[PDB]
C-alpha cells in the first residue's frame, strides 16, 4: 500500500524536468544527454524532485507483445538510479507517443502494454518514484477517449503495484482547458493531478520553431498588474476544482522560451512559483538546460536570476 496523494504531493515539492533528452526519437537527438552529475547539480541547488520525459514508443516492438528494447530499458533504469542516490523523488512518463494520440484505438493495447512492463520493472523500487500515465494527451485521444484510457491504465497499473503514487494529466493538451472534464475513479485513492502551465502561450511560446505561427509573438513581454490579476484567476479556478474533486495539483511543467525577453521571463517564472507555492502544489519547471533553460551545461552555471525565482 502507498501514502496520502497529498503526503506525496508534499514528497515532490519543487522540481526540474530534464527535457529534450529521453523524449526526443534518440536522446541526444534534441540537444541534451542525462549526465549523472545532473543529478548533484539539481539536488544541490535545492530542488526536490526530477521529472523525466520519456518516449518509451519509438523504443517498443510494434507488434504483440509489444516488448520494450533491452538497451533502452536498462538506460531508463540507470536515470532513475542515478537521481534516486542523490535522494531526488523520480517521476517518469509516457511522453510524445503521437499514434496513441492520433489513432487511441489501434494503439489501446501497445499504451497498456507498455504500462504493463513499466509497472513490472519497477513495482519494487522506493516509493519516491512517481508514474505519470501520459504526457499532453490531445487530437483524436478526446477528453472523453483519455477518461476511459487512463481508467484502463490505473487498472492495469494498479494490478501491479499498489504502493507507488500515479500522476494524471488532462486532456486537450494538459492544460487547464480541459480540466473540468477531467473525470478519475473514486476507487482510486493514491493519484495526483498534473496540469501544465504555459499561459499566456502567445508569451511563452513566442518564436518557437516547433510551433505554427510562433513568429508572430516576437517581443511580447509579460509582467503588467492585468498578467498578474489574470494568471491568480487561472490558478484560482484550478485550485477550485482541486478542491472540489479533493486531488492533489502538481503543475508538472511550466516555463518561458529563450526568445522572450529575459526580464519578462524572470518576471513571468518567479510569479509563477510564488502563486503556485501559495497554493502548495508540487511543480516542475520545463525545463533544465535546453531552449527553457536554467542552467548552463557547458559553463556550468545556473542563469541565477532565474534560479532564484524557482528557487
Ligand atoms: O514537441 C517538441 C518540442 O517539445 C518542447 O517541449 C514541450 C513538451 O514536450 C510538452 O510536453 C510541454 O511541456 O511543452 C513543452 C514546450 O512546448 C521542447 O521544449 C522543444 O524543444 C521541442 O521541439
Ligand atoms: O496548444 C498547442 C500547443 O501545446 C503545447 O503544449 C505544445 O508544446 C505545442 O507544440 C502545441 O502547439
Amino acid at each position: 500500500m502507498g501514502v496520502d496523494p497529498f503526503e506525496r504531493n508534499k514528497i515532490l515539492g519543487r522540481g526540474i524536468n530534464i527535457g529534450n533528452a529521453l523524449e526526443a526519437p534518440n536522446e541526444g537527438d534534441w540537444g541534451v544527454v542525462i549526465k549523472d552529475e545532473f543529478f548533484d547539480i539539481i539536488k544541490e541547488a535545492g530542488f526536490s524532485h526530477v521529472r523525466i520525459p520519456i518516449r518509451w514508443s519509438t523504443h517498443a516492438y510494434a507488434f504483440p507483445p509489444y516488448k520494450i528494447m533491452d538497451r533502452f530499458f536498462k538506460r531508463v533504469d540507470e536515470v532513475i538510479n542515478g537521481a534516486l542516490k542523490r535522494g531526488l523523488a523520480v517521476v517518469i512518463n509516457i511522453h510524445h507517443y503521437e499514434e496513441l494520440m492520433n489513432d487511441p484505438e489501434e494503439h489501446k493495447e501497445r499504451f497498456l502494454a507498455l504500462w504493463k512492463q513499466i509497472a513490472d520493472r519497477y513495482k519494487d523500487y522506493p516509493e519516491t518514484l512517481f508514474f505519470e500515465i501520459l504526457n499532453e494527451p490531445h487530437g483524436n485521444l478526446t477528453p472523453e477517449k483519455w477518461n476511459e484510457l487512463l481508467e484502463e491504465a490505473l487498472k492495469v497499473i494498479r494490478s501491479i503495484d499498489k504502493k507507488h503514487t500515479i500522476i494524471i494529466g488532462t486532456a486537450e493538451w494538459g492544460g487547464i482547458s480541459a480540466l473540468e472534464k477531467l473525470s478519475v475513479p473514486k476507487w482510486e485513492k493514491n493519484s495526483i493531478v498534473t496540469i501544465h502551465y504555459y499561459n499566456p502561450f502567445e508569451f511563452t511560446h513566442q518564436g518557437a520553431e516547433w510551433v505554427e505561427g510562433s513568429e508572430k509573438w516576437l517581443g511580447r513581454k509579460w509582467g503588467s498588474p492585468d498578467d498578474q490579476k489574470h494568471l491568480i484567476e487561472e490558478f484560482n479556478f484550478i485550485e477550485e476544482w482541486s478542491k472540489k474533486n479533493k486531488r492533489p495539483i502538481y503543475i508538472g511543467a511550466f516555463g518561458a522560451y529563450r526568445k522572450a525577453d529575459l526580464e519578462s521571463r524572470i518576471k513571468w517564472t518567479s510569479f509563477v512559483v510564488r502563486e503556485m507555492e501559495k497554493r502548495r502544489w508540487s511543480w516542475a519547471y520545463w525545463e533544465f538546460c535546453s531552449g527553457f533553460g536554467v542552467y548552463d551545461t557547458l559553463r556550468k552555471t545556473w542563469n541565477k536570476d532565474l534560479l532564484e525565482a524557482l528557487i
